[PDB]
This record gives C-alpha cells, sequence and structure tokens, in this order.
C-alpha cells in the first residue's frame, strides 16, 4: 500500500486526462468544418480509440494496483485543470490549434507522472512511457496541419 | 430551423445521457468485483460500444440539422439529469441494481422523445427507435442478473 | 393489387432518382481535382456504394409488390430529377455545390414519398425511412465542406 | 404492464411462427429434388439463419417485456392454427409452391401483429416491421420460381 | 436396401432428436436467469450451431440412403419418446439440471444407434460416434456446473 | 496531346458501353424469372461488379489522358450502343438471349479498340485486352444456358 | 513392413481414384452446357478440392507408411479400372448419369477397402471412412439432379 | 469459326500441359526426401494453385472458342509429348533437376504459341503470356536450388 | 463406472505423454541450428499447436468421465514415457533422430490404448484413432528429413 | 560474454516459471467446476495463450544470448518455483485462491528479475517490463472473484 | 542470353529507379505539410507498397533471366541519372510538384523499355507494360491535385 | 529544443541505418542460392517489413521532434559510415555470414543511442529498445544458420 497508493493516484489524474480527452477528440470532430475536414475527421478517429483503449488501461491499473478508478463525469471535472473545450462548430484552423494547446498540457503533464513513477512502479511507468509515444505524434500530426510552408 | 431547432435540442439531451452512458458502463466495469463479474463485463463491453456509437449517430444528425452538438464533460452535466453514479468498488449485486436504475431514466426518456418526435421528424425519431430496441434488451439482461429466482 | 400499384409507381421514381445518383455520384468522383479532392474521393465511395444498394433493394421491393422494376437508362431520363450533371473537371467546391443541389431534391422527393407510404406500405415507407438518414447526413457532409456567404 | 402482456402474447404467436418456419426450411431444403434443387438450396440457407434470428429477437423481446418466452416443440403445436408442413421428397415446383402458401400466412399474421403493436408498443412494432421486409422478399424469390 | 432402411429409420429418431434438442437448447438459453446466465448464455450458443449442423448432417444422410428426412414440428412429436422440455423462467441451477436429464438420454439414445449401426452401416455409425463424442463434452459442461 | 485525344474519346465509348452495360445487367438481374433464375444471378452480380470497376478504370485512364471522362444517363445515351433494353419481367432464355446480342455489340467494339490503340497507346489497350477476356468468358456463360437450333 | 505394404497397396488404388476423379469432376465442370449448369458448376467445385485434398491424405499416408506414391498420368491409367470419362460437350442430364455410375465404382470400391483394412490399419481405415462420408453424399447431389419427381 | 478453331486446338495442347504438370508438380511434392524437402514443399504448393487455376483459364478459353476442353487422363497421354515424370522417392537434387528439365519444355511450348497467337487472338495470347511469368519464375527457384555456389 | 475408470486411466497416460511432448518438442525447436534449421521450425509449430490441443480434448474426455485429470509437472515425470530430452543446442539430423525415437514409443503407446478401448470405449478410441494420424505423419515428416545407412 | 552469461541464467529460471505457468493454468482450467467455472475458463484461456508466448520470447532471447534454453520437463522441476499444483477437481475460489499464491511468487520473481537486469541488459528487462504488465494484471482479475475476511 | 543480357541490365535500371522511387515516396510521406496532408498521406501509401512490390518482381525478373540484381544503395547511385530528391519540410504543393516531375521521367524511362523489350522480350515487356498503368494513374492524382 | 536536436540528429543516423537495412535484406533476398535458400526468403521477409516500419517510425519521430527526416538515396550515402553491402548471387552461407557482420554494426549503433537518448528523451529511447530487441533476434537466426 506504501508507495502504490501514491502511483495509483497519479493514474487516477492520467484516467480523467484521457477521459476528457476523447471526449474532447470526438467534439471536435463533431464540429470541424471547412474543406479539409475528412482530413482531420480520419487523423481523429484512430486517436480516440487509442485514448479510450489508454483509459481502460490506466484504469484497469489502478484496481490492480488497489483503488477504485473513477471514470464518472464528475470525476472528470473534479480531477479536471484543463478548463473545458470551448470550440464548437468551426474550422480546421480554429481546432486544431486549440488540440495542439490541448496535447501540451496533456504531453507535459504524462512527462511528469514518468518521471515521477521512475522510483515507484516501473510496470506503471512503461505503461505511461508507451503513451507517450501515441500522444506526442498525433500532437505532431495537428500541428503539420497549422504549418502551411513550415 | 423551425421544428429542426426543437429536434435538434431534444438530441443534444439524447447526445449528453449517451455520453453519460457509456462513461458510466465504463466506470462500473472496472469497478465490479465478486465470483461473477466475468460475465457482467462481458455484457456491458458489446453495450458500450453500441451506446459510443449511438453518441455518433445521434451527435451527427444535430450538426445535419444544423446546430453544433457538445460532447465535453461540462455539457455532459449541464445536460445531466441523472446525478452522477456513485457506487464504486463492489459487487455485481450493487453495481446491476444502480445500473437497472440508471436505464429507467434512459428508457423512459427515449420514449418520451420518440413520442414528441411523432410530427417534427421521422428519421430523428427512426434513428430513437432503434437505440431503444438495445437499451431495453441491455436493462433486461441486468435484470435477469437480480432474479436468482424469478 | 391497387395501393400495391401506387406504392410500386412512387418507389420506381425512387429508382431512378437512385439510379441516376450514383451514376453522378460517380461522374464527379472522375472529376473532381483540386488541393482536398481526395477527402471528397473517399466522401463518395462509400455514397456510391449506399445508393447502388438502396436501388438495389427498391427494385427488389417493387418486383415484390409485382411490378416490372425499369433500370435501363431510357428509363432513368424519362423518370428524371434534375438537368443532366453539368459541372466537368472542377474544382471541389464547383462540384460540392452542384451536389448539394441535387441532394435537396432527393431528400425532399424521399420526404414525400414517406409522407405518402405513410397509409399505403409501412414496409416501404421504412425501407425510404431509413434511406433517408444516410441520404441526409451525406448532404451534411457536403455541406460541411462549404462555408461561405457569412 | 396490462398492455405489455398484450404484446408478449402477440410475439409469442409469432416466436412459434418463426420456429415452425425454420424447421420447415430446413425440411424443404432437406427433401427437395430436381434439375435446379440446387439454386433452391442457396436461396433457403441465408432465410433459414434470418429466421432463426428473428426467432431468437422475439424471444429475447417477449423476456424483456416480463414474459417467460416458449420454444419447445410442444410450445409450437400450441401455438400453431396452420396444419403441418406436409411435403416430403418432391420437385422444387412442389415445394416452392407450398412454401409461398405458408409465407402467405406468416406475412399476413406479421401484419396483423404490426398494426396491432402501433399503439402498444412502437419498438416491438419496429421489430417486425424489420423482419416483414425479408419475409416478403423471400416470398418474391420463391414466386419468381414459379412463373415458369 | 432392406438394410439401409434400417439405418434410415434409426437416424430419422435421431434428426427428430437433434431438432427438439436445439430447439430446447435456444429455449433455456431464452429462459436463464440468475447471477452466472451470462456463461450459460455461452455455453449454448456453440451447442446450438453443433446440433442444428448435426440435424442436417442426419437428414441429408437420410436423404443419400433414399429415404425422405422429416423435419417438421410434427416429425418431432411422432418420433418424440420423451416428455416436451418443461422448464420456464429459472435458475441456472434449474435448466442445467433438466437438460443434464435430457442429454442422458441423447447420449444413451446415440450409443444404441452406434451400436445397431455396427453390422449395418459403417459411415452412418462413424457420423454418430463423431456427435456422441461433442454431445457427452457437452453434458460435462453442464454438469460441471451443478457440483457447486 | 493529339493521339491522346484519340485515345480518349476511343474510351469514351467504352465508358458508355460499360455503363449502359451494369445498367443493363442490373436491370435483368431484377427482371429474371423462372425455374433456373437463381443461376442467373449468382452469374450476373460478379460480371456487375467488374464491368463497374471496368468503367472505373477507364474513366481514370481518360482524366489520366487529360480529358474529362463523361458518366451521366444523357452522355450514355448519346455514345449508346444497342437499343434500350426491352425485356421486363420475363424468363432467363427471353432474357440471356437478348443478352448475347448485347454482348456480341461490346465484344466487336472492344476487338476494334483493342486494334486501333495498337499504334496509339499500349497501356489503354493492355486495358482493354484484359477487358476482353472477362467480357467474352461472361458471354460464353450465357451462351452455355442457350442450346436451341441443334 | 508385414500388413503395411498390402495397406500401402490399397491406398495406391484409392489415390489413382481420387486423381482420375478430380479431373473428370473438373472435365464436366468445363463440358457441362444448358439451363440448370450453373448449379453443376456450384456443387462441383467444393468437390473437387475435397478430392484433391483426399489425393494429398492418401498420398502422404503411403510415404508414412513407407512405398512410393504415385501421381503421374501414367500410374493414373495404369492403375485405372474405370475407363475414361468419355462424355464431352453436353447437358446436365447426360453428364450427371455418367458421374452417378462414377461414384458407384468409387463407393463400391472405398467400401471394399475399407472392409479390408479393418485388420490391417485402423488409421488408413478411418481416413478412408471420413472421406466415404463424403463420395456418398455427393453422389446423392448428383441422383437429386436426375429426380425430376422421385 | 475460321482461326478460333486453331486457336482452341492450340490450348488444348496447353491445358493437356498444364493437367500433366500440376500432377507431375504434386507428385515431386510427395516423393521428395532429404534435408531441404519443406523448403520443396513450401515452393510447389502455391505453383500447384496457380497451374490447376491455369488449367481451368484455358479450358474456358477452349469452350469460349467453341469447342470442348478435355481433361481426363487419357487426353493428357494424347497430348502429351513429355514422357511420364519417372522420378519416384528421392532426393532435392534428383526431383528438382528432373522438374528444370520438365519446365523448359512447358516454358518452351508457351512462348510458341504466344508467338502463334499473335496473329489469331491477342486475348488468348495475353493468357498464355501470363502463364509465362509465374512459370519461367517458378522454373528459377528450381534452378536456384541447384546452385551451390552459381 | 469401472470400465470408465480404466479408460480415464488410460488417457491420463496419454494426457502426460502429450504434455512432455509438446514441452520436448518446443525444446527442440529453440534448439535446432544448422543451415536447415527453419525448415524443422515450420515443421513443428504446427505439431505443437496440435499437440497442445490434443491434451485439452484428452484432459477435458477424462473429465467428462468422471476423473481428475492430471497436468502438473509433477504428474508429468511421474507417468514419463522417454528419458528427459537430452539433445541440446545441436544440429538437425541430431535432434530429428531422437524425435524420430520419441515418436515410435508415443504411436506405440497410442497403439495399444487403441486396442484396448476396441472394447471399452468407442468415443474416447476414435480421439485417439484421429489423434493417430497426424502423429504418425508427423513422424513421417521427421523420418523424411533423415535417409542414412542405404 | 560474462554478464550474458548471468542474464541468460536469470531468464532460464523466468522459462522454467513461465513453463509450470501455463501447465499449472491449464491443470486448473481442467479441473475448475462450480456455479460461475466458465467466468474462470474464459479468464485462464489468453493468459495461457500468452505465457506460452512469453515463455518462447525468452527461451529465444536466452538462445540469443549463446545459450541453450531448457525446456524438458525435468529441467521446471528442478529450477520449480512452488510445490506442484495440489487443488485436483474443485472450487472456483478453491482454485483461484491457490492461483493467486502462484502468482505472487511469479510476480516477485519477475520484480526482483528486473532489477538485477537493471543494470545488465535494457532489452532482456524491457522483456520482463512487458511481462509484468500482464502477469500483475491477471492476478488482478484473479482476486477480484475473492473478496472475503473484509 | 546474349538477347537477354540486354533485358537483365534494362530492367537493372528500372530496378533502381523503383528503389529510389519508393524511397522517395516515403521521403514525401515524412514531410509534407498543410491543411491537407492527410490525403497524400493516404494517396502515397498504397504506391509505395505497389513500387516495393515492383522492385521486387523486377529484381526476380532479373535473377530469372541469369543475372544477380543489385539493390543496395551504392547499385541506386551508380544506375540513377537524374537528382537525388531535393524537397525538404514542405508543402502538399512543393512535393506534388516535385513528384510530378519525378513521375515524368519514371514513366518515359518505363515506355522506352517496353518499346525496347518489344523484340527482346515479351514476357519482361508486359511487366512493365503492367506496372506503367499504375506509375501513370498515380501521376494523374499528383496533378490533379495541382489543378487548385 | 536544443537536447531535442540532439536526439533528432542521433535517428536520423538511426533512420538512414533502417533505409540501408531493408535494403540490404531485399538485396540478400533476391540473390541467395542453394539448397535451404527457400528457408531464408522466408526468414528475411517479415525482417524486411518490420525494418521498413521501423524506418517510419523514426522518421515521424524526428518529425515529431521538429525536424527534416532524410529518406532519399543521398541521405543514406551521407550518413552512411559501412561500405554498401557487396554480397551478389552467392550461397546461403556467404550472405548470411555478411549479414551476421551487418547486425552486429545495426545493433552496436542502436545501443549506444539507447545509451545517450538515457538523459536526453526516454521516450525515443523507449523506441529504439523495443526495435534492438528485434534485431538481435533476427541476428540470432541468421547465426543459428552459421552453425552448421
Amino acid at each position: 500500500d506504501k508507495k502504490a497508493s501514491d502511483v495509483a493516484d497519479l493514474l487516477q489524474k492520467q484516467l480523467s486526462t484521457y477521459n476528457d480527452l476523447h471526449l474532447t477528440l470526438k467534439h471536435v470532430h463533431w464540429n470541424v468544418v471547412g474543406p479539409n475536414f475528412i482530413g482531420v475527421h480520419e487523423m481523429i478517429d484512430p486517436q480516440v480509440e487509442l485514448v479510450r483503449g489508454y483509459a481502460d488501461e490506466v484504469a484497469e491499473r489502478i484496481a490492480t494496483l488497489g483503488k477504485s478508478p473513477k471514470g464518472t463525469p464528475g470525476a472528470i471535472i473534479k480531477d479536471r485543470t484543463w478548463d473545458d473545450y470551448s470550440v464548437e462548430r468551426d474550422t480546421v484552423q480554429a481546432h486544431l490549434a486549440a488540440l495542439d494547446l490541448v496535447y501540451n498540457g496533456v504531453i507535459e503533464d504524462t512527462r511528469k507522472s514518468i518521471e515521477k513513477l521512475e522510483d515507484l512502479d516501473l510496470v506503471s511507468q512503461d505503461l505511461l512511457i508507451a503513451h507517450a509515444g501515441e500522444l506526442e505524434k498525433f500532437q505532431w500530426f495537428v500541428r503539420a496541419h497549422l504549418e502551411s510552408a513550415g
């Protein structure tokens, strides 16, 4: 129960971020309009599944550690730090810029936890290190759209 | 814009209920313990996908009608009427009883909308009528567990 | 069969609308060019699939009703629906704008046949109710690419 | 509940029809001979699975409505209002003709249930309305065979 | 031919058993409730398809032997020597117990046919010997449930 | 591109032949009846698939050559090829006999375009050489159903 | 080497019958014409694969026993007893009648071997007993065509 | 009937060579022993299917042309020119050397026919040109085994 | 159940033979080296699959008979069958020779259990009859790699 | 290779733990009975799959390191880990309780090898880090079935 | 043999083109940015596999013709007559324009080989004629992007 | 950013290794002859796809880190520190021996990068650590061939 409790808490934070993340991901998928919006749909779909699956992993890891994971809407806002995605019906430029911002928080938060799990739980850390690869790759695809010349 | 606006609103309610629903569904999947918890996992998994897909349908129907659908956590609690699933680490009996309750609201709410869409939009109604079939069947599987003799 | 004759007549118009539709749909696929034409390709492919399928259902339903379904080119330009598609090799917006109007008539015609079937054949009605949803959803995606005039 | 018992009762009549139907579908499959029985084999197979699935759908709908669905041979006999299918080893013509008559009842009974369910249960009605389309479509393929 | 009519007759008794069996399998599927009915759902499904397939195998074997296989509800009643399955909405315990008894007969009847076919038709015998393995294997899973 | 213009012209005729062909092919599918009609169903289904595919290849080739491919109903009845199919609900032989003649023209026209392409475009020629094989093989199966007049 | 040699010989006979069988099967597939010839194709195809596979089994069993199996054309006629299928371009009635005859020999020959292997090799016998099931079922489908009333 | 008759004859020759070929192919598959015999099995299997399929193509092309194709064992030896594979239980070296020889005849014979079909039937020629690619590639894999240094 | 006890006893020996077999089979897979070791890999993989499957059948049959099947390591070295496999990292022939002898005992033991079951349980017998065929076929392939001493 | 020798040694213990593990895992599968035994079946099947796979990875890694991996029964009971599984035909809780303890040792041993590998081989460490996650997740599911003593 | 060495030589030039092509295809895939790079991603992927497969087809054809096919980076440089693709992170417009020019050469070189092979090897020619169709089809999709 | 440019640089060296590697893998595939070249064919195929995929993974990682990944033949030559693979049509023994030496460098270079990335980028390191396992596993199968 020693450090496991502490790790379990770190994961809960991650759990709420993922839930909030795939909800948001879906939200923009539904509200993006404009010329190149099919490409955005194409790009979001797989990420939504990846993140949803990461929520399952993170959640099942919290339970394996001994605590009870929370996935209800209330727990999402309680844990939440990143306000609430506020861009609605809009273009690819607006939603991508906003999403890039969302990922800065997600990636930065994931890096810290990986750093914090170094001496608590290698397994749980490896879990986060695997997620960071896709989280960061995705942000790049997002950024790549906002570069009409680079 | 006439009645479409009104239909679009009815759907938004449904959209938030579904989002809250698959989040909750997942929450119990993660927190159910006890002897017959594998059967509960088995039963929940497909429902989580069905409901998630219904969220996409309902959401894409709101946009098709002309309004902007909301899937962020904030919109879920704003629209929300059914509090916030409060059963955590627990047995199959407790979670199923709670879920049966959750579905009473979901099914009852879906029936009204189907009733209200009768003279507004047959298509959107057919969408809800298709969902009601699975929503109700699922509740029965849930109830079936709580019947150790019937 | 008297009402069966009417219903069949109604479906025949729908059939010809569907045939002209997938011919037209494919026509644009082969003629859309521009920086984002591929997004439109990936949008049309499954719609052609669906509409070719809908034509089969309507044709088979008509036969089921005891009438001979007509699918020859002469039959199509007779029942007709819209001016023989006049956009050749052109931009994405030029094509999508045209497509939008083509879908306005399809959806309107579908809406009317559904009302007329209300008191004639619940099964044939159900067929169009099912069709309307995807037909409307598709226009939506076409319109999503368009966003001018404020 | 008192309006749902009415829906459960209809459905059980519908459930027994499906069971007797997919058994009969297999029976004709096993006994059709003649130059083109192969095609009738192909035509019946997917229908058998469709109807076997429809039986499942209705039985589950009955249990959802709080009643106990009946699927034993005895249940079929009790509910059955028609005569046991009586064609044995025979021509494609003979079976397809008998089957045409069978689907006349199946379809007529389904429409009457779709008609009653109208003011009782729109969800249960939707279930049958969906079935109807397939049952009637299948009867056409049976009939197309009969028009030499 | 006079030794093949004997094989066709056995098989028809076997064919009616399978039909009554896969109908009953579905029936219990539709009526099991309780904490662990989900598993019994999973356990019955593949068995249902296996038995539905076995019915097909036997019916075709009968037609191959020159006789007309019977698969209608009426055929089942005529051939049936057992009582219609009588358990309705009930516990997993109740159905699995009733089913255990059902498979006792199914298996006993199959061995007697495997025993007669010995000197009548080795190919038909091989068909049943193959079925037996699955029928008995399935009865064990039913029984494993009963040993609390 | 001068020869490219000719080649493209040649393909356009082929395209319209293919469009009329799968429309016609499907027309008979919906109208064949008789004791062995299903054998004809199973014969036509993959042929419609193939011909719809061939039209796509020819259309894309034409575009590849710098021309705008035409696939509208008006385009089809203009280039035309055979009298608008005139067999409605009829027997298998009645339909197959008609189909046979329709294929005589297709195959003949293909044979000629292949000769003309001999010295213009080996790639477009190769496309028709490939098409001819299945087109001819199909007529064969149609004729196999027919065997009268000794 | 004792009885294995004898069993190995019995199998070689079977091997040549199978090879001759799938060749013949294919021959009629190619030469059957008439109304219901699609059904015959449909029926033959799977049998051709089954029999071809039985040739592999029987052949690999001969090698496993210690002898060298022969699949060349010469070995087929040497072992052959049933002349050489002599029906060419022809109808379903003619080819089926001929095939029924071919199977009488095949089935009768298979029964004897099963009978002869009873005290030589149970495994090799089980192999033949499995084949007999399909060989006999197939003959029935063949006979079923020649019964326009039964 | 003019040249088609002549082409039909050329194909029959090819048909018998293929039949004899896949029989032989299978024969060596069953009789190859030694260290690297798995690789030989691996290599033969796909060729056996390819060649069997080529027999179907060639055969269906003969019928499409108007003649009756022959696949019975008798026709194989009548048409046959290449004696009868005489290597039995043996090593990879022996069987491969023999097979290389078999293919020299097959490839050389195929080249002539392609050459002879140049002014008779382009379609039938294309059929043979497609086969030659695989026939020749296969011979190379065979030769590659007999090169323990090259 | 008296005979059921004997039969079960018989199967238990078979079970342990199968467990030692797939453990041993996998042992060599990991230790075979040499120029043609991969051919042996591809040979063993499906055999391990099959034998692991056979163990499941025998185990389940034993339970079906009312006995407790034993699959622990202690159970295996008790019933035993052959000297704990003693070939480590070695050549292909060294391993295959050893494998050959291991299969001689398996096949012999199977042959005996099949005779003993003759008058006890036709179903359990049928199970081994089925197993014997693949077990023997596998030895064959092992022996095919070997061909020394004339 | 000195450290490579140590690492290999470490993996060999892991290998034997994995072999005993899937043998034991399968042992219980065949011996679990009770009202909810099937839930345990469906829980064990993929775990056996995984553990058999892990053994292959560890075995191949050991060989990759230049050592001979040992997978014989004698090797397993030598390295050993826990008392030869002693629960035969028994209840679900009786089996799962035992399984729980077996997994405590596996996970602990894995945890230690991962620490020891920290400074010897990052790749072999990564292998166990990957294994630990599923091994621990599985214990979790086993423990989820258990919930006594408050 | 002396007429086959000519075919092997052509093909090696063709083999080096394909290798440099599927490497370049991946390179543009990795460096396209802008509003619609996703589509260009989708468009390039299947082409990459097609060309990687074509490289295989030609290399095997060369070995079949008795020569040793060359596929190392050094082989590419030796055979290469064009300049290394030089566009880095850049707009879809920039890469698709550069690629259009690349396929101009690829297609022109393929037709000249199809033209020589005419009297040398009809089978090898058939191989390239098949490739050409895909290479030219792909160049059209590249160009359709350029016509704003 | 100044610590990420270091990671991007390493990776580009790694990216050029993979490209030269999957080209070379294909090259040996095309030129192995002898009694058991078929197996070496099977062994190389999945490795080729694995390495082609790894090239993609690294290139994308470089673009994610803000740099432009280089995949053209010229890029390979520039980064390449080893000699172009020089074995032509030759025995399985000859290629597998040469390949063993090739993977010695590939693996040694990958460990040094895994070692540097330790304090630079744990995510990029994780990427290579994953690759290493496959690269080393593949080198063992190459070596197992060499131990006659």
